[PDB]
């Protein structure tokens, strides 16, 4: 995987970020979600590398990046903290400005990055997410049942860590196949094994739980403070039309108040559609990035 | 435990209900909750047996009772079905009418029994519960986080069964100590060991998951259909004032429209207050039952 890409472990302050870098042209940062890592982009990234300098990075708590113990207030796993790591990564790699594509947790990281440092983000694509604020503020019995993990993963350490730790493969496969609504046949064996390595790492189990703990506290509060602000750069809301969130919310309705320049796309998959549709994901991203640059 | 009580396995139709029966006087049915069984009453029941014929029974899916495989629509684990078992148990024991005290799932079973067959229920005590309808209809980010299990346990079989099955002690201890807000020191070791036997029983893991699956579907729908009906018999709403539900809702406000003759009481414990305060639980129930009879 990632043939010809350079593998780098980059110190960005108090953490180290694992990434791969390949291609040439404008910078494009690809950020993964949960329970995955930069390997979700193993097929997409080489496709886009003919036109972009593609950086795929692991979020703090995930993959090969640092996974500090979560602070009592979860602040070291906020999307603000996660975004700072990634912006600093790009700067260290020589990129003051870059296009940003984020799935799930990476999309939330991107939204926060664009709010905190608008000048760094040339365009923003958010893949299969409803805004964090909306997820919580507009929760009902259907939303809570569909994305049950938003509540389980908030339970205080070490409870979810120990429950998950007893059988990580069962737990996380249920994330892919259940709330993730993406059938097993849609996953490439090589990429799936990279996810499995992380699933079995207790430090990653903890880091990802802390991400969710922050999600329901510090992130919710920061997002609340920013209500009414719109990201100004070109944005793409790119969903899985066979996923749970595409059907309980209208993507266009929840994102319009947050994005001044919004385009939409979807693929007929679940939350983990990038795993099943890498060529079509690259196609849609390529078109959007071209539009954004025009 | 339950010295002097008769132990009975009673066929009530398509299931067998496990129970213990002691004392003399009017019938008093005590129904447990989750993740417990009739042993939650091991200290309360002998105290009340000087004035009541006390029957402590295991709900279907729990303890020593039948635990059928859940139907696709969960209807065989509805509170209606659970109530029918217990009403028939009492009839077989010679009681057409009886006082009913239910904690949690048993309280919900009791409420449904009083709605379906009001003539059978002489008085109703509901211990540390907010009505199912309210739990779901009025869910918000706080309620969903507090009682996260209401969503996790609804996930389709066999997913929660397998997650729990990998380490039932960790999982269920987290129910007692976490959302249950009842510290370990409040549990009698003898009672705890009987809970633990059930925790490790795969048939009980499944049965209790099905209870929650019905809880969010058939039970919610049946309850919705009965909105505006009031239970007419004397009723007691009896909460743990140090528990999560007592503080997230006003017990008296959520129950008042549902109960025409309502009294309220509390003890300074969490959801599992009966474990820590058996003598005081018996005292409060005894006073209520005396008042109800008058
Ligand atoms: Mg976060
Ligand atoms: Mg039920």
């Amino acid at each position: 995987m990632f043939e010809g890409f350079e593998r780098r472990l980059v110190d960005v302050g108090d953490v180290t970020i694992n990434c791969v870098v390949g291609g040439s042209g404008p910078a494009l940062l690809l950020l993964h979600g949960f329970p995955q890592n930069l390997h979700m982009w193993a097929r997409v990234a080489p496709l886009l590398a003919n036109e972009y300098t593609v950086v795929c990075a692991d979020l703090r708590g995930y993959g090969g990046s640092s996974k500090p113990v979560g602070a009592p207030d979860h602040a070291n796993y906020s999307f603000r903290a996660m975004a700072s790591d990634q912006r600093e990564l790009m700067r260290t790699l020589g990129f003051e400005r870059f296009h940003l594509v984020g799935h799930a947790r990476g999309g939330r990281t991107g939204h926060r990055m664009a709010l905190d440092h608008p000048d760094s983000v040339l365009s923003l694509a958010v893949l299969d997410i409803i805004p964090t604020y909306v997820m919580f503020e507009e929760v009902d019995r259907f939303v809570a049942r569909a994305y049950w993990h938003w509540y389980f993963l908030q339970q205080p350490a070490p409870y979810p860590e120990k429950v998950i730790g007893a059988d990580p493969d069962t737990f996380y496969e249920g994330c892919l196949f259940g709330w993730g609504a993406t059938g097993a046949d849609g996953f490439d064996p090589e990429q799936l094994e990279e996810y499995r390595k992380q699933w079995r790492d207790p430090a990653a189990i903890h880091g990802s739980c802390c991400d969710y703990r922050a999600g329901g506290t510090i992130d919710f509060e920061l997002d609340h403070g920013d209500l009414g602000r719109q990201v100004q750069c070109p944005a793409l809301v790119f969903s899985g039309s066979a996923g749970l969130m595409h059907s309980l919310f209208e993507m266009q309705v929840v994102w319009a108040p947050r994005l001044a320049n919004m385009r939409f796309a979807s693929l007929p998959g679940g939350h983990f559609f990038v795993d099943r549709f890498p060529d079509d994901t690259a196609r849609i991203l390529r078109e959007f990035l071209s539009d954004a640059r025009s």
